[PDB]
DNA sequence: TTTTTTTGCCCGGG
DNA sequence: CTGTGAGCTTAGCGTTAGAGTAGGTTTTTTTGCCCG
């Protein structure tokens, strides 16, 4: 029977998925659930259409086995808010069953270690630091079900390897013993060519499907010219709305379709386009009551409180949004900050606004199905678009019900039809693995750190061991050089450290290099930049100021933003000597920056590559500097050129890798070193305590000021009106680390200055003054809070 | 009544004065108790000679007040051993009856803060920082009396001055209190003549006496002839065994007494010159023996047992202790470790030594009286003996029961006689304190110290508090240049930041300059080089290795040793390039060295104030830096030219200076700072855990490098000879912090050169055969003990 | 011409 | 590498910037102390 509640599941969990507002299943998760040995245990891959149910099968696979097994159920995603979604969901599912659901994600982890979970969620990076410390407590027991969504990533070489990398692990070890099934996988891919090659791989029951509640139409837009999948014209299209310079009509396209209250999404190639586009729909449907075709109904009271909302955030209400939100228009791209994100995308989730402009962040890790979908270009960023990136924006055609169809055109000139049509009559590549060498290539990072990750971890000491599990990777299960691929991989770990070549055979153990990278999960290639400026800082380091700590801390990056080398070179020679120095231990070089502003950019070498990093990660500790210098957001994006998007990346990956770089200098034993960096994680918790924000109210105090006048005294605003005023003097000249106003012998006033202007206030005010204008601001705010 | 009995002791003490002492009071005491007020609790000043029953009157006032007034103690003595020796003592006489007697001396504290004691025996220098702290915390209330020694101390500069500033604070606060005591002072000094102004001060009673139990036979002897003090002739002397070997004659000056059964201590000016002369008197005894008035009974029943109660000790018997000690000769001097000299105290208390050589150290801090004190010469070092220390030395003539008179001998050429006629009939000069200006002369230290106590106490906030507090000062009495006095220091303190300027006249605060000085007690005078060290080293600090913060915690002298700069010179150009990067960041200068090599005295300036101080410092440094190397003392000893008496005192102080200017940091707020010398304090123990202790013996292995073993588990020397060679090598290999072998890019092969020396094991080992021999060496070993 | 002795601070395990 | 729109704000016109995404340990509220 489809109806679920046929099944057996418990009550409540049925229930909850009643309240979730699905009852039946769709006959393709029947199929997939009766596959004989896969309710006994057998590992599964299927390939369904997204949304549609797809996680239903996973979520049944893991509930009963959580209840035949008190073993621990693993569910592994791509991203981190899906991983809160999921997490969240599964909470309200299970928890009523008495299962303990939680998870890692982001900066987010359980209240409690991992023996007290039943199912944990995680992103991948996640995953494979949870297993890798599985490993190491010898507590891989524990771990009795692993399911895998979008298993179609193991090609991506940045991030997604690490799914076939975890999965070998899982493999390995478990079949290191068990030569009923221990580890049940579940696979959730795309409609790969091979996807039968991975359910080989995994040994697994394949099962696959097209079926689609809403089925989707792809065309092209050629001029005028509506083509189908099968090239048969459908319309020569005829623009409603004739526009200003535009050749392609993509108003008259968003139109056509609001006639009907039809929500349209619009995959634009960058941010600047996006707003182009929003602007510009918006400037077109705000003529249509002064110029008027059926009347728009935008319920524009609703509109008021969402763009309410936005003035509402600290952020600001931006001044494009001022423009389009009124009437049912944004723009969607990752430079907005995620509560913008979150506002725009609940007013498209509840259908206030109605045309949503995005990069392809609603590709990628956002659900919101619309019923027309719009690609404005077969090219992307220069080069023709990804057949899988495509495949995932059409499927955000249609809404479950409310659409009887989702439709979506690719807008194409006639110069690029071939190209166009390429996207709708081709298909995905083949899955391959990122451990395959190309025959005359260096051995990849991925392989380097697959044996890594075993050596370090106690688990196959010896090389027998390493092939017993090499051979068990989907770069074999593919194949059917890689036989020296290993003994490569041994050679560039021992000529860098990572693991020590016991003798007498050869046996493997860790160094303390090797089981920092371990811990800290970071990759190889990053710990040979990370500890070539830990070691250097160990040498002669900075104690008098943050910026040489964060120069440690800071996240690398590869292009994080644009640098403009000369406002970088101007703000470098702008730098004080108290921090100028820092810039000469660091290694930040006139020779270096010079050419950077005169100069192409320079090609990489052995030397230069390390050169170029540090300046690069020194440019990243300036802005990172400026957060924690209390510098207005506003400044930031003007002094640097970093959007208030990609501030938020910086201000969420700073805080993570403070406590990544105490553990790697924990595992190095430099315990010094790691206490500097322990105690200035207290310092990058850029939360602010709201219950300050009153004092910060006055204009004077910034959020130590606040808080230091909230511990010495607990003053309100309303008690700093009453403060004497020279008992605030008192209380700034004491909260301050001393500094001495007086020259030592042998210094240069360069740096004697440097100590006063760092204890004076705004550099233009000293306490004996500011400490009445503070009394003054208090007694000024009380007499308009009374009113 | 001079039977204590009648006197209402607790018969506890009162059993413990019979067993310890005698049952009747000397004549004295009983008027010393009735001085009419001081029963009631009127201050004291007494003087009485050398000791003799001296302590008996205090501590009798001491045990009425604290246990019918019930309030805590504070018993101030001038030494460490004094200190020590008094709280067994005062413990031992009172713990049957509850008090809870424990001190504050050296690095010894008590278990529990102040408000658990009754009594705190104290030193000067901890009795001044006990009494801060009660001023800081507002417990100077607690306080119920303070009890002195030695109150003739307050003219010496280098210290005891602070006994005059402690009673000045305890006089201030309590007239600022008053404006049947609420402290009484008790105050034991020697006759100085002026004594009536020291009461007067004070507003003290005053009792004076010339009581012995054991009269004084004071003499000179010259040119073969013996005067009375009264320069009456006594005899012309009978030289017996009469020699060439020092035409003195001291030998029988010695030999004369000897054979009375009575012993001789004879007090020369220098170590050299001392150990030498006992060598010489030692060699009589053998030119009797190996020849034979009596010859000496040797007694070697516990010679020979003392002697080779010596041979244990890390030091051995002492290379001329061989030779002396088995005659009963010996020499005991602050040259010698200090366990050799406690033994040396226990070997002449049981008269088994009757000829002690000796410098000052006999003098003045411990109590060895002898029938005959000798004096070698008017003459000590370059100048005539202080008649302070005369009268000291010749006191130690009379043990009350067991001789019938004391004699003295001081030797003196027929030439210069009348300096030591100077000696004999001269009295001690009058007290005068050391805050006195000279007319022309830039204001003292200790006023300056003075002035700077009472305002970062608090007690003290304006112009004139601190006239009002002038006025209780001895400086005051002894003037009955003042006025310009007092605010001439607030100016120099106001230049040195250590104190701030308010309005509302002007009214000033510490800085947290102040507060550090304060706290970590340092000297004003020393603070100012302390911090210029600390804030040179806010910059460019070397994480990598111990001697930068080592530099950071040297204990700073005056000449603590003479030091060659040809030597130091030397191990400059050959320190490690990790080390000598710590050299230049802290300004030794190879030119500098240069200059003291060419020569050793120059003009000056506060530069060079720095320079020739910044130097000095650093050599000490590298001495603690071999310490904790684990370098052999005997090595230690030739390669800086130091002695082995002094470096066990730079092993105390250094772990003093590590917590003092942890205390030091801390208040200046650079807890960045305080965190590494926290740390660091951790090291500076060089004792041995209490199972390491016989583990550490064995397989030449350093106390971390055999306590890593321990530390995985308990071990011996018979597990150590079964552990396989290659766990012991991942032992050992998991046991260093990680320094890699690579050489990173921009820098030099020296630098990384370095890193594979701190690696190896010493002859260098590698633990691939470090690992073997240590097993190797322990299963020999354990054929050793099993035999 | 080389050359005497002395002293500071904090808190642990439970 | 390959590619294009709208790019700057000069004045009406030329030619350039440009998607989104992830890691770590430790893990809650309060005065006073006593013993090796």
């Amino acid at each position: 029977k489809l109806l679920l509640a046929n099944w057996g599941l418990p009550k409540a969990v049925l229930e909850k998925y009643h309240s979730f507002g699905v009852k039946k299943m769709f006959e393709w998760q029947a199929e997939c659930l009766l596959l004989g040995q896969v309710l006994e245990g057998k590992n599964l891959v299927y390939s369904a259409p997204t949304s549609a149910g797809k996680t239903l099968v996973a979520e049944l696979l893991i509930l009963k086995r959580v209840l035949e097994m008190r073993k621990k159920a693993l569910f592994i995603l791509p991203f981190v808010s899906v991983a809160k979604e999921k997490k969240y969901y599964l909470q309200s599912l299970f928890q009523e069953v008495g299962i303990k659901v939680d998870g890692y994600m982001g900066s987010t982890s359980p209240s409690r270690h991992f023996s007290s979970l039943d199912i944990a969620v995680c992103t991948i990076e996640r995953a494979n630091g949870l297993i890798n410390r599985l490993i190491e407590e010898n507590k891989m027991d524990l771990l009795g079900m692993v399911v895998v969504d979008e298993l179609h990533m193991l090609g991506d070489s940045h991030r997604g390897y690490l799914l076939e990398l975890l999965l070998t692990k899982i493999c390995y070890i478990t079949r290191k013993s068990a030569s009923s099934n221990a580890v049940q996988i579940v696979g959730m891919s795309a409609t790969l060519p091979n996807l039968e090659l991975v359910a080989s791989w995994l040994n697994a029951e394949l099962y696959h499907t097209d079926f689609r509640p809403v089925p989707l139409l792809e065309s092209v837009k050629v001029g005028n010219s509506i083509y189908d999948s099968s090239m048969k014209l459908v319309r020569e299209f005829e623009p409603m709305l004739q526009v200003k310079g535009d050749e392609d009509h993509v108003v008259s396209l968003c139109y056509e379709t609001i006639c009907d209250n039809h929500s349209v999404l619009l995959f634009c190639p960058s941010k600047k386009w996006c707003e182009k586009l929003a602007d510009i729909i918006a400037r077109e449907f705000y003529n249509l009551h002064h110029q008027a075709c059926p009347p728009v109904i935008l319920e524009q009271k609703e509109l008021l409180e969402v763009m309410d909302q936005l003035r509402r955030l600290p952020s600001g209400l931006d001044s494009v949004l001022q423009k389009t939100v009124p009437w049912g228009v944004a723009f969607h791209h990752a430079g907005l900050t995620f509560e913008e994100r979150d506002i725009i995308e609940g007013a498209f989730r509840q259908g206030l606004i109605r045309v949503l402009a995005a990069t392809s962040t609603l590709s990628s890790g956002v659900n919101l199905p619309a019923r027309r979908v719009i690609i404005r270009t077969p090219i992307f960023g220069g080069r023709p678009l990804d057949i899988l990136t495509y495949k995932q924006m059409v499927g955000r055609a249609g809404r479950k019900g409310v659409d009887t169809v989702g439709e979506s055109i690719l807008i194409c000139k006639n110069s690029e039809k071939s190209k166009g049509i390429a996207l709708l009559q081709g298909s995905l590549k083949p899955v391959r693995s990122c451990l395959q060498r190309r025959e005359g290539e260096e051995v990849t990072g991925s392989m380097i750190r697959a044996i890594l990750e075993i050596i370090v971890g106690g688990v196959a000491s010896t090389s027998q061991d390493m092939h017993t599990y090499a051979a068990c990777t989907f770069l074999a299960a593919s194949m059917k050089v890689q036989l020296g691929a290993i003994e490569a991989c041994v050679m560039w770990l021992l000529e860098n450290e990572f693991i020590q070549s016991t003798e007498a055979g050869k046996v493997y153990h860790p160094t303390h290099l090797g089981s920092a990278t371990l811990s800290s999960s970071l990759s190889p290639a990053d710990t040979l930049d990370i500890f070539a400026d830990l070691q250097r800082a160990m040498k002669g380091f900075v104690l008098e100021n943050d910026l040489h700590i964060l120069y440690l801390v800071t996240p690398m990056f590869e292009d994080w933003t644009t640098i403009d080398w000369y406002r970088f070179f101007c703000l470098w020679e702008k730098l004080p000597t108290s921090m100028k120095r820092v810039a000469e231990l660091v290694g930040v070089e006139e020779g270096f920056l010079a050419r950077c502003v005169k100069g192409k950019v320079v090609a990489r070498t052995e030397r230069q590559h390390r050169q170029m990093a540090i300046h690069k990660r020194f440019f990243t500790s300036l802005v990172l500097l400026d957060l924690i210098s209390e510098v207005p957001l506003r400044e930031i994006n003007q002094k640097y050129g970093c959007n208030r998007g990609q501030i938020q990346s910086l201000q969420q990956s700073a805080a993570v890798y403070a406590g990544m770089i105490t553990v790697f200098s924990n595992r190095l034993g430099w315990h010094n070193m790691e206490l500097l960096l322990s105690q200035f994680q207290k310092r990058l918790t850029f939360g602010i305590q709201r219950e300050l924000c009153d004092l910060v109210r006055v204009s004077l105090l910034n959020a130590q000021r606040a808080r230091v006048l909230y511990a010495s005294g607990f003053h309100t605003v309303a008690d700093l009106a009453r403060a004497n005023i020279v008992e605030v003097e008192v209380i700034l000249k004491n909260a301050v680390p001393f500094k001495s106003a007086r020259k030592a012998v042998d210094e240069e006033e360069e740096a004697v200055e440097e100590r006063r202007n760092m204890r004076t206030i705004w550099k233009g005010l000293t306490e004996r003054e500011a400490a009445a204008l503070i009394v003054e601001e208090a007694r000024m705010i009380l007499q308009q809070d009374l009113v």
